[PDB]
C-alpha cells in the first residue's frame, strides 16, 4: 500500500474544469502548498509565492479587470465579436472555481548581475522553480482529494495583477489556480510513452 | 501518495551502482504528464547517453565559467571553489537536460504578449521538471537539478547541434543516492502564502 501509494500520486493529477459546489477545507489548501514548497529553489533563495484571493470583491474585480483588457486587446487584433466573446467565455472558470491561488515569482534571494545575460537566465531559473512549485501543488492537491486547473492568463496582465493586490513591482504573477472538488469522478491517467519528446544524444 | 513528493531530496552524491534505463524512461513518461498549455508541447528532456559528448560539453562550460567569473574579479580562489560545485553534473550515472521548445506557441505581434506567452512555456517546463525528479524519487532514484546550462545556452545548442529556438533549461543529475535520506516534514508555508 505504502509501494502503491508511493507510485499513484502524479497520475492522480488532471486539469479539471467542472468543479461540484462543495466547499474546500482551508487546511487542505495550506498543506498542500506546505507539500508544494518542497519542490526545489536555487540556494538560499525563495522565489515562490502563493497568493490566495479569499475576498470575492477582490477576486471580481481583478477578473473583471482582465477581461476588459481582453476585449480591447482582442479587438485591437481585429477579431470578431463573437470569438473574443467564446476566448473570454474561457475565463469564466476562474469566477465560479471554489477557491484561487495566484502563484507568483519574487526575486527573494536572486544573484545580482550587471549584465543583460545572466540576469534574464537568473529570471529564467526563477520562473522554472516556480514552474517546478505549481506542479507540486496540483499533486498535493490531488493526493488529499482536490482538483485543479492551472489558467495561465494573469500571465498576460502582470500590471493589472500587481496594481488591483497592490504588490510591488517584481512580483510577477504566472497564472492562477482554480482549485475544487471535481464534478465528475476521474480515475488514474495512465500516461503514454515518452517516444518523440525524450531526445537521445 | 501522502508519500511520493516527500521522497523528493536534492541528492548531491550517488553510488556506482547503475541506473536501469527503463526507469529514466518510464519517469519522463511520468514526468511529460504535468499540465501544459492547450495544442502545445513545451518540453523536451535530452538526454546524455554519449560520454563524450557529456565530458564535452561540460568541459566548454567549465571554459565559459572561468573566463566569465575572472571577468567579474572573482580570485582563482573563490573560481576554483564554485565551478567545483558542478562536478556533480561530470561523475552522476545519468544526465538528462530538459528544454523548452516553442511547439504549438500562439503568434503575437508585440514584444508585451510574445514574452508572456514565453513565460507560459517556461513555467510548464519547470512543472515537467518537478514531475520528473518525483517519478525518479518514486522509483527509488535520486536527482538534482543544476541551472548551469541556462547560463550558457548557445553552447550547449552548439555542442548538442540543436535548433535556435530550444532553450536549456539546466541539467538533472540522476544516480541511487549515495547515503538514503529520511521522508521530508514540510514546513507550513508561513509568509509563502499570502491571503487576500
Ligand atoms: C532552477 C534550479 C537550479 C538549481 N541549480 C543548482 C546548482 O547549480 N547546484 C546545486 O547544487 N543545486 C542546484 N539546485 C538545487 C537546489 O540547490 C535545492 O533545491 C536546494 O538546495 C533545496 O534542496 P531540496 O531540493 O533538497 O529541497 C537548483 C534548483 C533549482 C530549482
Ligand atoms: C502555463 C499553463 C497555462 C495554462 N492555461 C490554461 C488556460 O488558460 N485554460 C485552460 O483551460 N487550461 C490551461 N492549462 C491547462 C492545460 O490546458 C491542460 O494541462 C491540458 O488541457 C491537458 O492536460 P491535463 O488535463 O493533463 O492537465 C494551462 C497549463 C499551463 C502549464
Amino acid at each position: 500500500a505504502l509501494e502503491l501509494g508511493r507510485q499513484q500520486a502524479q497520475l492522480l493529477r488532471r486539469s479539471v474544469r467542472r468543479f461540484s459546489t462543495d466547499p474546500v477545507p482551508g487546511d487542505l489548501v495550506e498543506a498542500a502548498v506546505a507539500e508544494a514548497l518542497t519542490a526545489p529553489a536555487p540556494h538560499h533563495t525563495r522565489p515562490t509565492r502563493f497568493v490566495w484571493l479569499q475576498t470575492p470583491a477582490i477576486r471580481a474585480r481583478l477578473l473583471d479587470r482582465m477581461k476588459d483588457k481582453w476585449r480591447s486587446d482582442l479587438t485591437s487584433d481585429g477579431l470578431p465579436a463573437d470569438a473574443i466573446e467564446r476566448r473570454v467565455a474561457r475565463g469564466q472558470i476562474l469566477y465560479d472555481a471554489p477557491e484561487v491561488v495566484i502563484p507568483m515569482l519574487v526575486p527573494d534571494g536572486a544573484h545580482s548581475y550587471p549584465d543583460a545575460a545572466r540576469t534574464d537566465a537568473e529570471h529564467t531559473m526563477f520562473t522554472v522553480a516556480v514552474g517546478a512549485a505549481v506542479q507540486a501543488l496540483l499533486v498535493a492537491l490531488a493526493v488529499r482529494g482536490l482538483g485543479s486547473c492551472w489558467i495561465g492568463s494573469t500571465i498576460f496582465a502582470a500590471d493589472l495583477v500587481r496594481d488591483e493586490l497592490d504588490l510591488p513591482v517584481d512580483w510577477e504573477p504566472l497564472g492562477a489556480i482554480a482549485i475544487g472538488y471535481a464534478d465528475e469522478p476521474s480515475g488514474l491517467r495512465d500516461p503514454v510513452p515518452a517516444a518523440d519528446l525524450l531526445i537521445l544524444k
